[PDB]
């Protein structure tokens, strides 16, 4: 209507299905009146390696250089490398962030991992006070759009590779939700190399159709921070009263908070209402 | 005489990560190992897959596909020499140690890229040879990780959730997939609030562990023989195995939880 979307893409080839999914998303969103900004990491020749050069001003302690402390000072005093700042401005402006990439070694591409490492600086994107649902990006929504070479069966409960819910957890909880994002159901496109042409087209069409109402979707469930004692003396442990309330239940809260029990089915793949 | 490769992913020589690497090299050399290093930052290693990785002629430059093109390049021998040099270190090594700080619940970008550029099809995996049948089944690997946050935060009840789940994609997805026997990870929690004298004890503990590292029992992964390894069956668990497991209360592993309880410390302690 009058909302902003960022699309981060991590694929080198304009001939790729990844690129086509990005184009389809931009088209669909623009048609419904969104403003669309892109970060095409390979086209930008984005530098994915954290280093001293990310700080253009004066180091606090060059003799014992610590990237987390030094990057936070640089953020506050405003001497971060301009390539980092430009990306941060896109994020600040955006209501919806889409990440489009191929699954590579059960994770994000190195160039995208580096983007997180260089852009998601302390204070900007997280603090130890404002974690998870209290994080800075709690007004924003994010969604992963992933393609894989292997088939869906391989990432089922009984598949050789094991449950896809577990693979996504470090990314969706550890990076996105940790900073505050409401995380939407991931778009998973399995065995894209061995999918026939007419099927690929349906997939694109289905993606575009989904994006028309993306904003009204229910997000994935993570344990609220209010279930925990958020201080160093308690060790950031789940509150005793919450532990007692959960003693009898058969399922845990999430993939990461399985509590030694069964994982709620598709905790990281499907929302519940 | 056995060979060990140490991969390090930290930019600073003043870091505890660097110290752990030095300690490992010293301990291993003293017991008569040969030690090779890949200090990724010191090497200015390039972590981004691209066309430039193939020095010869592309099969199809109009529709470039890194997996197909890198495999041809491996077989015909026109991979970029920086890749080949690393591959030779791996082929030679019996034991591979990965030393890095946990960054966004994973490996640093530079190390992720090393996997992406070096673990090429045919060299490191095939399709026939996956998991326990993989090319590196003669070799052993171990992760040595530091974190800023405390152990309690990565317990079952901690804010961040179970560490076993965080390690799974790396230990199963990357290492075991290529054949490695994966040893108990060395986990150094809350390194930022640990004083100098304590850090030295930790180093001493690490060195002590390494004297007998080879004789350790590895972590448990589901054997590939539990699965139908072909495209028509969809790489699913065999029906006979499914039926045998129906009544058990625990699953096999973190990834193979089967909707049941995860065996405690599946990714942190051996049986
Ligand atoms: C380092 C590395 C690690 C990997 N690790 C994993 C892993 O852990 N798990 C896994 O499952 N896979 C893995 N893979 C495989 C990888 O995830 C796939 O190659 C990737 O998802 C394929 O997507 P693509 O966009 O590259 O496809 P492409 O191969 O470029 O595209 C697929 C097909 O779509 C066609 N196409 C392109 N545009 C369009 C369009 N507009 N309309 C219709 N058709 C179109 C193409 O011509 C082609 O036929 C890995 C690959 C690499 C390089
Ligand atoms: C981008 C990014 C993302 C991160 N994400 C996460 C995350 O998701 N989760 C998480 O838990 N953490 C995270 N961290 C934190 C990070 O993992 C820790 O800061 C790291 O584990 C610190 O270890 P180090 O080797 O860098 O030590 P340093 O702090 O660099 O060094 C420790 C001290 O030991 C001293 N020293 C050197 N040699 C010796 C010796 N022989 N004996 C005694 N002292 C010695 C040094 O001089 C120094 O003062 C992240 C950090 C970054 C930069």
């Amino acid at each position: 209507v009058g909302r902003r979307a960022l699309i981060v893409l991590a694929h080198s080839e304009r001939t790729s299905f990844n690129y086509a999914m990005k184009e389809a998303a931009a088209a669909a969103l623009k048609k419904k009146g969104w403003e669309v900004v892109e970060s095409d990491l390979y086209a930008m020749n984005f530098n994915p390696i954290i280093s001293r050069k990310d700080i253009t001003g004066k180091l606090k302690d060059p003799a014992n250089f610590q990237y987390p402390a030094e990057s936070v000072l640089a953020y506050k005093e405003g001497h971060l490398s301009p390539d980092i700042v430009a990306e941060q401005k896109k994020l600040e402006a955006a209501d919806l962030v889409i990440f489009q990439f191929p699954l590579q070694w059960f994770g994000v591409p190195a160039i995208l991992k580096g983007w997180f490492e260089r852009v998601f600086i302390g204070e900007f994107a997280y603090t130890y006070a404002a974690m998870y649902d209290k994080g800075p990006f709690r007004s924003k929504k994010a969604v992963l759009s992933i393609t894989t070479g292997g088939s869906g069966s391989m990432y089922s409960l009984q598949g050789i590779h094991g449950d896809m819910n577990v693979i996504l957890w470090p990314i969706q909880s550890g990076i996105l939700h940790f900073c505050g994002f409401q995380v939407l159901e991931p778009q998973l496109t399995y065995s894209i190399g061995h999918t026939p042409a007419d099927a690929r087209i349906q997939i694109l069409e289905g993606w575009k159709k989904r994006l028309e109402n993306i904003w009204d979707e229910t997000p994935l469930y993570f344990a609220p921070s209010s279930l925990f004692d958020l201080n160093f003396q308690a060790g950031f442990l789940m509150k005793k009263e919450v532990q007692d309330e959960e003693k009898n239940k058969k399922f845990g809260l999430s993939v990461g908070h399985h509590l030694g029990k069964s994982i709620p089915t598709d905790n990281q793949i499907k929302a519940r209402k």
